[PDB]
C-alpha cells in the first residue's frame, strides 16, 4: 500500500500523429482517437497518454509548441478535444496528456517579443548570452545537433536551446515564467484531464554561470543538464501551488538523470511527481557518446537493470514499465526476434514480462499487434529532426560512414515507432484514405487489428488476456520482485510476492529448447497462463522444458 489508481492502471501511449486519420490528409487526428475508443477499451485500457496535442510548427512534431492553448492545426479543434474528453469519460477512461515546458516553439508570442530586443518584458522568459571571442557562449551542444546556442541579428546575443533551434528553453529562474506556465497547467486541468506527462522534466534548472563543459563532460553531456540546482525546488513548487490541487498522475521523463538521482522526482513524501519515466532499460545497448550507435547487449544486462530500476522506487516512489514507445524501436525488433517463425512468440513473451511488472505498465500503440521495426535504407527515409541531427554531426562532417551509421539508426531510430498504426489488411492498412506522411510497413498485410481482434491465439488476445490476468492477481501489480538469477543469459525468471501468494513468471530467451529447473523448494500450484508451451506441468512440478520463447506465469506453492 497504499494502491492508488495509476499504480494499477494499464496505461496506453497514442502518438496522434500516427494513430488514425480520418479526414485523407496523412496525418493522424483527434477525431481518428474517438472513432478507436473502443478498440482500446476492448484491449482492457483504462488510461491513454497521449502525445503533445496542442499548436505547433512540428520540427519535433507537437513537442515545439506554439500555442500551449491551441489544438494542434492538424489533429482537430477544442471540440474534437473536448470530444475525445467526453468520449473517454464515458467509457470510464483517463486521459493523460504531455506537459512540454522545459522550452517552447520559437514561434510561440513569449519568444517573438523576447527576441525583439533587451528592453522587451519577456526578454528574461528565455536564456540570452553574449559570444565568447566570436563563437557560442560555451560549448554547450544541442541534442539535435550542433550548439545549444543560436546567434540571432536583432540582439547580436546568442539563445539557449538544449533541442531543437525551435526550441528555446524557457528561463525558469524567471518567477513570472514559473507563474504563466502554471496559469497554463490550470487551463488543461480545468477541463478533467486526469494526468500530465511531463517532457524532459530535469532541465528546467539551467546550472549557474553557464561554465564550459570538460571534454569528458561532452562525452556525455545530458546528465551535466539535469545538474540544476533548483529543479527539486521548482517542481515541488509546482506540486504546491498547481498539481496537489487536483486529482491527477503526473509522469516524469527523466532524461539525463542517473538512476541514483531518480528518487527524488518520485519519492511520494517529496510532493513532487508521481511516476518515474526512466531510460535504464530502453537505452541499455545505446553509446552514452554516440547516442545513435547501438552495441550488444545480454540478458542478465538486461535483467539487472530491471532490478536496480525496481530496487530504486523502492518503497516510496513508484516506476512506469516499457518498452518501446515514440522515441525507441519496436519492442519485439529490440528486445525479441521480429523474424516469422518468432515474432508473436516473442511479442507475447515481452507483453508477459511488460505486464507482471511492480509498476505502471505502458503499451505503445501498435505493440499490442507485435508491430515491427521499420526497414529504412536512406538518410531521406526517416523524418525524425533527431537523426538528421546525428547525421549532420557525424556523417557530413565525415567523422563516421554513412552506411555505418544507417545500419545503427536503422536499429535505433524513433521513427521506428512512428510508422502508421496497422489497422487491417486494406490499402494504406487502412489508417488513411490518402497518403501517410511516414510510409506503412509492408508487413501490415501480416500484421493489423483487424486480423487479431477476432483470433483467441493472436499477440492482441494475449495482451488482453495479460491485461486481466493482472487485474485479477494483486501480486502482480503489488508485490515484491525478486530475480532468481541475475546472471542467467538464457532464462529469465523471477517472483512476484504478496505474504503467502507467490506468482513465477518464466521467459525463455533463447530459440532453442532450454530445461530449467527451479530453485529451492520451489514448485509449481498452478499454470496462470503460457504462450508456445508444449510440456504439460503438473502440481508440484520443480523443472519446466521451455519451448523456444516460451514465456509462462505460475502460481506457486506455499
Ligand atoms: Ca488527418
Amino acid at each position: 500500500a497504499l494502491p492508488t489508481w495509476w499504480k494499477q492502471a494499464v496505461f496506453y501511449q497514442v502518438y496522434p500523429r500516427s494513430f488514425k486519420d480520418t479526414n485523407g490528409d496523412g496525418i493522424g487526428d483527434l477525431n481518428g482517437i474517438i472513432e478507436n475508443l473502443d478498440y482500446l477499451k476492448k484491449l482492457g485500457i483504462d488510461a491513454i497518454w497521449i502525445n503533445p496535442h496542442y499548436d505547433s510548427p512540428n520540427t519535433d512534431n507537437g513537442y515545439d509548441i506554439r500555442d500551449y492553448r491551441k489544438i494542434m492545426k492538424e489533429y482537430g479543434t477544442m471540440e474534437d478535444f473536448d470530444r475525445l474528453i467526453s468520449e473517454m469519460k464515458k467509457r470510464n477512461m483517463r486521459l493523460m496528456i504531455d506537459i512540454v515546458i522545459n522550452h517552447t516553439s520559437d514561434q510561440h508570442a513569449w519568444f517573438v517579443q523576447s527576441k525583439s530586443g533587451k528592453n522587451n518584458p519577456y526578454r528574461d522568459y528565455y536564456f540570452w548570452r553574449d559570444g565568447k571571442d566570436g563563437h557560442a557562449p560555451n560549448n554547450y551542444p544541442s541534442f539535435f545537433g550542433g550548439s545549444a546556442w543560436e546567434k540571432d541579428d536583432k540582439s547580436g546575443q546568442y539563445y539557449l536551446h538544449y533541442f531543437a533551434k525551435q526550441q528555446p528553453d524557457l528561463n525558469w529562474d524567471n518567477p513570472k515564467v514559473r507563474q504563466d506556465l502554471y496559469d497554463m497547467l490550470r487551463f488543461w486541468l480545468d477541463k478533467g484531464v486526469s494526468g500530465l506527462r511531463f517532457d524532459t522534466v530535469a532541465t528546467y534548472s539551467k546550472i549557474p554561470n553557464f561554465p564550459d563543459l570538460s571534454q569528458q563532460q561532452l562525452k556525455n553531456f545530458a546528465e551535466e543538464y539535469t545538474k540544476g540546482p533548483k529543479i527539486h525546488d521548482y517542481v515541488n513548487e509546482m506540486n504546491r501551488e498547481v498539481l496537489s490541487h487536483y486529482d491527477i498522475a503526473t509522469a516524469g521523463e527523466i532524461f539525463g538523470v542517473p538512476l541514483d538521482k531518480s528518487i527524488k522526482f518520485f519519492d511520494r513524501r517529496r510532493n513532487e511527481l508521481n511516476i518515474a519515466f526512466t531510460f535504464d532499460l530502453i537505452r541499455l545497448d545505446r553509446d552514452a557518446d554516440e547516442r545513435w550507435r547501438r552495441k550488444d547487449w545480454t540478458l542478465s544486462q538486461f535483467r539487472k537493470i530491471v532490478d536496480k530500476v525496481d530496487q530504486t522506487a523502492g518503497e516510496y516512489g513508484w516506476n512506469a514499465f516499457f518498452l518501446d514507445n515514440h522515441d525507441n524501436p519496436r519492442a519485439v525488433s529490440h528486445f525479441g526476434d521480429d523474424r516469422p517463425q518468432w515474432r508473436e512468440h516473442a511479442a507475447k513473451a515481452l507483453a508477459t514480462l511488460t505486464l507482471t511488472q511492480r509498476a505502471t505498465p505502458f503499451i505503445y500503440q501498435g505493440s499490442e499487434l507485435g508491430m515491427t521495426n521499420y526497414p529504412f535504407k536512406k538518410i531521406d527515409d526517416f523524418d525524425d529532426v533527431e537523426v538528421k541531427g546525428f547525421w549532420q554531426d557525424y556523417v557530413e562532417t565525415g567523422k563516421v560512414k554513412a552506411e555505418e551509421f544507417l545500419q545503427n539508426v536503422r536499429q535505433t531510430s524513433r521513427d521506428n515507432s512512428r510508422t502508421p498504426f496497422q489497422w487491417d489488411a486494406s490499402k494504406n492498412a487502412g489508417f488513411t484514405s490518402g497518403t501517410p506522411w511516414l510510409k506503412i510497413n509492408p508487413n501490415y498485410k501480416e500484421i493489423n487489428s483487424a486480423d487479431q481482434i477476432n483470433n483467441p491465439n493472436s499477440v492482441f488476445n494475449y495482451y488482453r488476456k495479460l491485461i486481466n490476468i493482472r487485474h485479477d492477481i494483486p501480486a502482480l501489480t503489488y508485490g515484491s520482485y525478486i530475480d532468481l538469477d541475475p546472471d542467467n543469459n538464457s532464462v529469465y525468471a523471477y517472483t512476484r510476492t504478496l505474504g503467502a501468494e507467490k506468482y513465477l513468471v518464466v521467459i525463455n530467451f533463447k530459440e532453442e529448447v532450454m530445461h530449467y529447473t527451479l530453485p529451492g523448494d520451489l514448485s509449481i500450484n498452478k499454470v496462470i497462463t503460457e504462450n508456445n508451451s508444449h510440456t504439460i506441468v503438473n502440481k508440484n512440478d520443480r523443472q519446466l522444458r521451455l519451448e523456444p520463447w516460451q514465456s509462462g506465469i505460475y502460481k506457486l506453492n506455499p
